[PDB]
């Protein structure tokens, strides 16, 4: 945690913009968390603010005999003396779903229970490190997600999956479309050897898209290789990549990389609620992710990397829609944005959209398009990435990105044309980084 906190810029956000996640609820279901126990035996990381811990998957045992789910919980939150989560002044809803045979068998079969169940806590962000190594396709799971994230403003993470690095290895939930779902790069922890030397590769085992009807996942990436936190009172030492002490130790796995992004979430929601005076949908803290994300050398479109490792002090600044309009058929909204040369301009569409049926070969519902006019009449389409910018068009994809390196000085046109919303009408956020 503490490289990683560095590397996705949550140092920035901490020591600049002061967001520790302070008046956030992340909710974590997962193996369990260390003794099980809201009382003093409870590890430092989270003694003291455990909004609620359900025992969903052994009857009135919330312990963690695996480490699994310390770990994660550790990176979202944990605000013990060293090794600290992300966002450690969040409050932690904890779903230990952990069965007695160590499977996942306390997850309810109908997944819109176990977010309602956390929602009704107050948890708005929910993250989730464990999946269906399905190869891309779009489950009931997923569709269960899609219909919750577009119906409740709750803010869904995955994990990508650990099948990589072939593709079209994404796990289910992960290629739910309304989820965020996370791949992981290396940390820097080059002692460690080559799985933990150059923060812009992707980590051998991280899952790699498209999914199977061809929508790039993951979303975003994180470091995800030896990653050094919470370690549970009850777990051995064979549950780790390598041990640190007594309360910590290390980890790695797509596992590691969702629940940073996690915490990332908990402080950018923290600063639009505090900062920015709006409540933030889903979609714009999606968008903004991805806007403020970096490439980490692949280029885009690209399966390996999404839309690239999360970069947080980008995305606290950017221009946004927040589900101001929706949209039918045919309709169009139009923004006027003045860019600067010198810096690049980035604009990223999303939007939650409607649930696709599982037995669908294409899984988008309703298909909006982005469109750029430069100041010099240059026109860019959403994911077009090769010149001419304005004759591959997206239909696909519930996200749109228009990446310019070097931006004219000057008003751009941002339009938002619904080409296609049998399920209408259909909102979405914006976000512009320069
Ligand atoms: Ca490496
Ligand atoms: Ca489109
Ligand atoms: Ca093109």
């Amino acid at each position: 945690n503490d490289v990683a906190r560095g590397i996705v810029k949550a140092d920035v956000a901490q020591s600049s913009y002061g967001l520790y996640g302070q008046g956030q609820i992340v909710a974590v279901a997962d193996t369990g968390l260390d003794t099980g126990r809201n009382d003093s035996s409870m590890h430092e990381a989270f003694r003291g603010k455990i909004t609620a811990l359900y025992a969903l998957g052994r009857t009135n045992n919330a312990n963690d005999t695996n480490g699994h789910g310390t770990h994660v919980a550790g990176s979202v939150l944990g605000n013990g003396s060293t090794n600290k989560g992300m966002a450690p002044q969040a409050n932690l809803v904890f779903q230990s779903i952990m069965d007695s045979g160590g499977g996942l068998g306390g997850l309810p079969s109908n997944l819109q229970t176990l977010f309602s169940q956390a929602y009704s806590a107050g948890a708005r962000i929910h993250t989730n490190s464990w999946g269906a190594a399905v190869n891309g396709a779009y489950t009931t799971d997923s569709r269960n997600v899609d219909d919750y994230v577009r119906k409740n403003d709750m803010t869904i993470l995955f994990a990508a999956g650990n099948e990589g690095p072939n593709g079209g290895t994404i796990s289910a939930p992960g290629t739910a479309k309304n989820a965020i779902t996370v791949g992981a790069t290396e940390n820097l922890r080059p002692s460690f050897g080559s799985y933990a030397d150059n923060i812009n590769h992707v980590a051998q085992f991280s899952s790699r898209g498209p999914t199977k009807d061809g929508r790039i996942k993951p979303d975003v990436m994180a470091p995800g290789t030896f990653i050094l936190s919470a370690r549970s009172s009850l777990a051995p030492d064979s549950s780790f990549w390598a041990n640190h002490d007594s309360k910590y130790a290390y980890m790695g796995g797509t596992s590691m990389a969702t629940p940073i992004v996690a915490g990332n979430v908990a402080q950018l929601r923290e600063h639009f609620v505090k900062n920015r005076g709006i409540t933030p949908k889903p979609s714009l803290l999606k968008a903004a992710l991805i806007a403020g994300a970096a490439d980490i050398g692949l280029g885009y479109p690209n399966g390996n990397q999404g839309w690239g490792r999360v970069t947080l002090d980008k995305s606290l600044n950017v221009a946004y829609v927040n589900e101001s309009s929706s949209l039918s058929t045919s309709q169009k909204a139009t923004y006027s944005f003045t860019a600067t040369a010198g810096k690049p301009l980035k604009i990223s569409l999303v939007w939650s959209d409607a649930p696709a049926s599982t037995t669908a070969s294409v899984t988008l519902v309703n298909d909006l398009d982005l469109v750029i006019t430069a100041p010099n009449g240059t026109q860019y389409v959403g994911n077009d990435f090769t010149s001419p910018y304005n004759d591959n068009w997206d239909g696909r994809n519930n996200v749109e990105n228009v990446f310019i390196n070097a931006p004219q000085s000057g008003t751009y046109t941002i339009e938002v044309q619904a080409y296609n919303v049998p399920v209408g009408p259909q909102t979405f956020s914006l976000a512009i980084v320069n």
